[PDB]
């Protein structure tokens, strides 16, 4: 299929059915609900390559057989209306981007461009030309993509542009008018003071402005770019103020500044660390080794409101992708380590499971739902994460969305445009701490994505693979130490290069003079003002010395990374911008006019305050609540927001969300070890509680502090001042009351709480607008946001292993509640209030600092002499929540009196005030009691009752029962939100699976079954010969387990070898000097046509490397491992590998869905060399992709490859049978298979991650005896021993 296209020629070529049975059946029932009458509906992949020069025959087999990947869906001939879904004409989609790098690493270098689209067909023969559309309507986004009805049709998204020129604004020739046109025209959001400033700057000039000059103004001055409410000045009922909101913040560093190395001057903050073995690879060597210095630790946590309102996927997706480049882009140069994610949306209203709380209140046209957000957005988010390759392992999800008499009477509270929040933490070297100076002359490079049309302007692009790239740079650059070349690096987001480049210059005391046309660009047509002010994705911003410039150009290439050098930094403090095509100047301003600041904002406001009605109990009893509260989003199981995304990644995780043998998400905060070879660490957790903002703002403020406390407690920290803050505020600025309660509550917490207890914010953000408006009737509605604090806590952590978490155990114990909140029991705007459609009166609050200091300490104390079984803090649903979710993470039984927490039994479960349980050995019950009442505790320090064996959940008040039932349907109901959010995202034949495995309380959990012993160092008598072997550490692009998967070679006595394809193509390495290869985990070009494909495919279409490959297999004492990414190119090359004939290929998941588990797995009879002395053990091991469905071209393959003896590892459920049911078998693979062997042994392929898990400390559940080594380490040690 090959036609013209301008001066290129278009290819159109087949590809593979597109959708799952049950993806058919769900649009087959969307047609007949909105009343179409369509009889049958099929979809085919098409792909179009855009050819800048001619294909051979040879050439044109290689691209077809590029093409040709995916599920093998049952195929058929098209048959009715075709409906041809594309992106949209004028952009670029992911897909794109990365499936041409392929060809071009396939040295197909003709393709200027492949771009995909899926061609439906539908039989429906019935319909007028109106339903057609909406036919057309459901099988496409409005927002990022079109219909077309001819396969032709698709030259429009290859069609080239002639640049378009600058265009001035004619101030000297129509006066003030001409810069009030400009301002609506390009829609630059100006006040009048800003038009005024500029009238004034372009007059003293004596020039017209540009178009470009005016747009890079405005976005710069921007409340989202400058920050105006959190630098104004106030007057608050009638009383000047004398701080900002910024002041405030800052009060906590003026008065705790211990531990904190770099604060509100970057891109993240800073604090102290441990020193450890930081692993990498040599600059000089390649090899992997130890560096044995400090890892500080950065942070930063930031939002991405607006987008994610208008189109959640690349909102949420690109919301995540800014913050990871903050964090690398502090300093001179950092590293990612873990992710945090947080959403807040109105309420779900899912189709047939709409709860007695929700009610329709209609939206905005423009906007897409709560559910639509919750649906797509958390996969956005898991999307960049996962391919990037970073831990996301703490988060909140709360869902709000009521009609209250709140501070401004009766309104619409709630989140239509949501809440979206990532940041994360990351490691970072002592001596790139502090930005470089600038030297003059020094080049100024963008590193990494071209430029594209994107900042309609809030749908985001996101492309993760680029993204790591780049920070395979920055990694290579502070590798360097003391010879980084990174000057200075900033981060590109809002305002793209028009401010990130100013903002460059000028944090240096510099200008820049920079040309146009050096700035890499996939859109001809742009405008210079395109070019320059777009917010594309995956861009940094650098100053290197002219001199590393050939050093940087290695790094780059070798980690396939764009850069351009587009600038040179002058003495001068002028910004200039060259335009070459157009033999003209776009830009030519000096810095303090283009960043001159107008007069500072002034609020001059009042309080507000709500009195709110006491809560009306007509319709409430204890177990109606108890039901209705736990089918709350907020309270209810998490699951859908946590196994979509990586948890394992580093092989640094040791807390992740999931808890126990039964892998409950309930922990409370995240930890990750520091290295790979250390038990010092780094903590995360959250605090949140908008609602009580409706009632109450200092106290919504100072219990979000609190309970980011709390939810970090059980981790052994010591030093409370060890723990610093991100403030991220979420407020509706202007709204009645917001601005007061705004100023209030920064007060409550930067001037009061955080000072008195020790805790520092150093980081911190604002968003300013949260609230919609839209016409509902002919009348107006509004759907105003609470005051939305959200703290983030960030931790060095003393001791990884001695974190707790909500599992109870059974063995004698006493249950212990810490009640901060001191019999107030208040219930007003809490999860009891909400879902009977109530405020109510007086919110939970700290009560008492010194307390709250007490109980911190005192935890601390606990945690430190090992004196705790478990923990869980009281938040969202009260006491009843926080025991029901321990029992459920124990798996067993409580029985416990509530007759000491007052009269009123439901204020006594459901309040939602500080503190928690802590579970103790029966016979430390006194010696904890004393403990506590020495750090003041006495009187709020309550004996419960204990956990027991069993499934009954009982609640007392001496001998009455309050409320009694099955520990299993509570836990069951607290799973149907995720149930159903499952059961609507992905196939629902696994969500229900999944769920209905909840029930069975005969569950006996992840369980271990040894065949060997798992501390016996096979290896130890070579490791201590010295000899050590080389292996061969395989990454391609886009590649992100290497480190751990070379830390356990290492540990079993190699030296591990970075090998990167590029070294293999430039002939820098060459496998004949191994002996042994890994092929490593990860999203190499992000899976696009077929997971493991392009890697695999570069290999076989060079046929020099190909070579090389082949003559390494074909060698008789060579060992091969492929893990995940690296199983999936191995099976992509079998031609290469003998006695691989038999072996699969590896595909989607049955669920549809990325699985993160931690899934259990048995060692099967075969060959393998690797797992020689390990047959018949049973052992948990992180599972972590998308496409491991093992699958076979017919039963005659299935049985062949069984019969031959190559299976070699097996899922199985808990009850130790081999299991094609889901999620015990994460995947759908037929007979359990997740590893293969070869006839020999000698290579071995398999989905699971052991090289995330080689360490105990690592394993999210593992048994109290293991020592330092998991049973998984036995494979690394096999390979060392075999090699001999
Ligand atoms: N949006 C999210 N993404 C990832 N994990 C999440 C998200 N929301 C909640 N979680 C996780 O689910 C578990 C339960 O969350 P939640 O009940 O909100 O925690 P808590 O009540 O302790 O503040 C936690 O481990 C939390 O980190
Ligand atoms: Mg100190
Ligand atoms: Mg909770
Ligand atoms: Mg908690
Ligand atoms: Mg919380
Ligand atoms: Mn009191
Ligand atoms: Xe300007
Ligand atoms: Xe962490
Ligand atoms: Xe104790
Ligand atoms: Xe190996």
């Amino acid at each position: 299929g090959l036609v013209p296209r301008g001066s290129h020629m278009m290819e159109i070529l087949r590809g593979s059915p597109a959708l799952s049975a049950f993806r058919i059946n769900k649009l087959l029932a969307r047609f007949q609900a909105a009343n179409l009458q369509v009889h049958n509906i099929y979809a085919e992949y098409v792909h179009f390559a855009d050819l800048n020069a001619p294909l051979n025959d040879s050439e044109q087999a290689q691209l077809t057989r590029l093409l040709q990947y995916g599920p093998a869906l049952s195929s058929h001939t098209p048959a009715g209306k075709l409906l041809l879904v594309t992106p949209r004409p004028g952009t670029i989609s992911p897909w794109s981007s990365k499936a041409t790098d392929i060809a071009h690493n396939c040295g197909l270098q003709q393709v200027d461009r492949l771009e995909r689209g899926v061609a439906y067909y539908i039989e429906a023969s019935t319909l007028t030309a109106e339903q057609w559309r909406q036919v057309a309507a459901e099988l496409h986004d409005r927002m990022m993509e079109t219909v077309f009805s001819s396969l032709t049709d698709a030259e429009k998204l290859f069609i080239h542009h002639q640049p378009a020129p600058v265009s001035s604004v004619d101030l000297l020739g129509e006066g003030r008018q001409a810069l009030i046109d400009a301002n609506l025209r390009l829609g630059l959001a100006l006040a009048e003071d800003e038009i005024d400033y500029l009238q004034e700057a372009f007059t003293k000039l004596g020039r017209n402005p540009n178009d470009i000059e005016l747009y890079m103004f405005a976005q710069a001055n921007s409340e989202h770019c400058r920050h105006k409410i959190f630098n104004a000045d106030w007057i608050i009922d009638g009383k000047p103020q004398p701080k900002s909101l910024f002041k405030m913040i800052k009060n906590t560093f003026e008065t705790t500044p211990d531990y904190v190395l770099s604060a509100y001057k970057d891109n993240a903050a800073v604090m102290e660390g441990s020193a450890v073995g930081r692993y990498f690879a040599d600059h000089n060597t390649g090899r992997y080794d130890f560096h044995q210095e400090p890892a500080h630790i950065l942070m930063k946590v930031e939002t991405h409101n607006h987008p994610t309102a208008i189109s959640p996927w690349p909102g949420a997706a690109t919301g995540s992708g800014g913050e990871i480049r903050d964090e690398g882009a502090t300093g001179r140069g950092a590293k990612p380590k873990a992710g945090l994610v947080g959403f807040s949306v109105s309420n779900l209203r899912i189709p047939g499971f709409e709860q007695p709380w929700e009610e329709d209140f209609g939206k905005p046209e423009r906007i897409v739902t709560a559910l639509d957000i919750m649906t797509e957005g958390p996969l956005g988010g898991a999307a960049f994460n996962n391919e990037f390759g970073r831990p996301a392992l703490t988060g909140y999800f709360r869902t709000y969305e009521e009609k209250v008499n709140s501070h401004n009477g009766e309104e619409l509270r709630g989140y239509h445009k949501p809440i979206m929040l990532a940041g994360g933490i990351g490691n970072i070297r002592a001596d790139h701490v502090q930005k470089g100076e600038i030297v003059v002359g020094a080049k100024l490079i963008v590193l990494g994505g071209p430029a594209m049309n994107i900042g309609f302007a809030s749908v985001q692009r996101d492309n993760p693979e680029m993204e790591r790239r780049c920070q395979e740079v920055i990694d290579r650059c502070w590798q360097l130490g003391d010879a980084n070349p990174i000057l200075f690096i900033h981060d590109v987001g809002a305002g793209g290069l028009s401010n990130a480049m100013p903002e460059l210059v000028s944090d240096g005391g510099r200008g820049g003079k920079f040309e146009l046309r050096d700035i890499l660009s996939d859109e001809p047509g742009m405008s210079p003002l395109e070019i320059w002010c777009n917010e594309s994705q995956e861009r940094y911003v650098l100053a290197v010395a002219a001199d590393q410039l050939p050093l940087f150009d290695e790094l780059c290439k070798r980690e396939r990374a764009p850069y351009a050098v587009i600038g040179d930094a002058t003495e001068e403090q002028h910004l200039s911008l060259h335009d070459n095509h157009f033999d003209n100047q776009p830009i030519d301003l000096p810095l303090d006019v283009l960043l001159g600041k107008t007069p500072k904002m002034t609020r001059d406001v009042q309080t507000l305050k709500a009195k709110g009605d006491a809560l009306n109990r007509a319709d409430i009893t204890i177990a109606d609540a108890v039901k209705r509260v736990l089918h709350l989003p907020t309270v209810a199981e998490k699951t859908f927001l946590v196994t979509i995304g990586d948890r394992t990644v580093t092989g640094m995780v040791a807390r992740d969300q999931m808890v126990g043998p039964w892998q409950v998400p309930v922990a409370d905060c995240a930890v990750t070890t520091a290295s790979l070879d250390s038990y010092y660490g780094e903590a995360m957790s959250i605090g949140e509680r908008a609602p009580v903002a409706l009632l109450d703002f200092a106290a919504s403020a100072r219990l979000a502090v609190g309970e980011a406390l709390t939810n970090i407690a059980a981790t052994q920290i010591g030093d409370i001042k060890r723990i610093k803050l991100s403030a991220n505020w979420m407020a509706a600025a202007g709204h009645p009351g917001e601005d007061a309660g705004l100023y209030d509550a920064v007060k409550a917490v930067g001037e009061e709480l955080c000072p008195q207890l020790g805790l520092t914010i150093p980081v911190g953000k604002d968003s300013m607008s949260m609230k919609t408006r839209w016409q509902e009737g002919n009348e107006q509605r509004e759907m105003t946001s609470p005051l939305s604090l959200v703290i983030s806590a960030f931790a060095r952590v003393e001791d990884v292993r001695h974190t707790l978490t909500p599992q109870l155990s059974t063995e004698d114990n006493a249950l212990l509640l810490i009640d901060l909140g001191k019999g107030h029991n208040a219930l007003g705007a809490t999860a009891l209030a909400q879902v009977y459609r109530q405020l109510g009166d007086k919110p939970a609050d700290v009560r008492d600092v010194a307390q709250l200091k007490g109980f911190y300490d005192a935890m601390q104390a606990l945690v430190a002499a090992r004196k705790l079984l478990a923990w869980h803090d009281r938040s969202d649903g009260g006491l009843l929540v926080t025991l029901a979710e321990m029992a459920f993470a124990g798996h067993c039984g409580v029985q416990v009196d509530i007759a000491a927490l007052g009269d009123d039994h439901l204020a006594a479960l459901f309040n939602e005030e500080l503190g928690g349980v802590i579970q103790v050995r029966a016979e430390d019950r006194d010696a904890v009691e004393a403990l506590l009442a020495q750090y003041g505790l006495a009187d709020c320090v309550h004996y419960l009752g204990q956990a027991l064996a069993g499934d009954r959940f009982v609640i007392t008040a001496n001998d009455q029962t309050v409320f009694s039932e099955s520990r299993t349907t509570l836990r069951v109901w607290w799973a149907e939100t995720t149930w159903q959010m499952q059961r609507l995202r992905d196939n629902p034949q696994c969500a229900d699976q999944e769920h209905e495995a909840k029930a069975n309380d005969t569950d006996p959990g992840l369980n271990v079954k040894l065949s060997f012993d798992i501390n016996e160092d096979i290896a130890a008598p070579y490791i201590a010969t010295g000899a050590r072997p080389k292996v061969a550490v395989l990454r391609e692009q886009g590649v992100n387990s290497h480190v751990e998967m070379a830390a356990a070679f290492h540990r079993a006595g190699f030296d591990a070898i970075d090998v990167h394809m590029s070294d293999l193509l430039g002939g820098r390495i060459g496998l004949g000097n191994f002996h042994a290869l890994v092929a490593c985990g990860g999203f190499s070009y992000g899976d696009v046509l077929g997971a493991g494909e392009g890697w695999a495919k570069s290999i076989l279409f060079n046929h020099r490397v190909r070579d090389e490959f082949e003559t390494f297999f074909h060698r008789p004492q060579t060992l091969a491992l492929g893990v995940c990414n690296g199983c999936q190119m191995m099976s992509n090359l079998r031609e290469l590998i003998p006695g691989s004939e038999l072996w699969p290929r590896f595909v989607r998941n049955h669920s549809d869905r990325f699985e993160a588990r931690f899934s259990l797995v048995e060692v099967t009879q075969s060959p393998s060399l690797l797992l020689q002395g390990m047959v018949g053990s049973q052992m948990p091991i992180a599972v972590s992709h998308g496409e491991g469905r093992v699958e076979v071209r017919d039963d005659a393959h299935l049985a062949a490859l069984e019969s031959k003896g190559l299976v070699a590892l097996r899922y199985v459920d808990n009850f130790g049978k081999v299991t094609e049911t889901y999620p015990a078998n994460p995947n759908g693979s037929p007979n359990g298979i997740t590893a293969v062997t070869t006839e020999n042994g000698r290579v071995t392929i398999m989905m699971p991650h052991p090289e995330r898990v080689f360490r105990t400390v690592a394993n999210s559940w593992h048994p109290e005896n293991w020592g330092e080594d998991s049973p998984w380490m036995r494979i690394f040690r096999n390979a060392r021993k075999q090699l001999g």
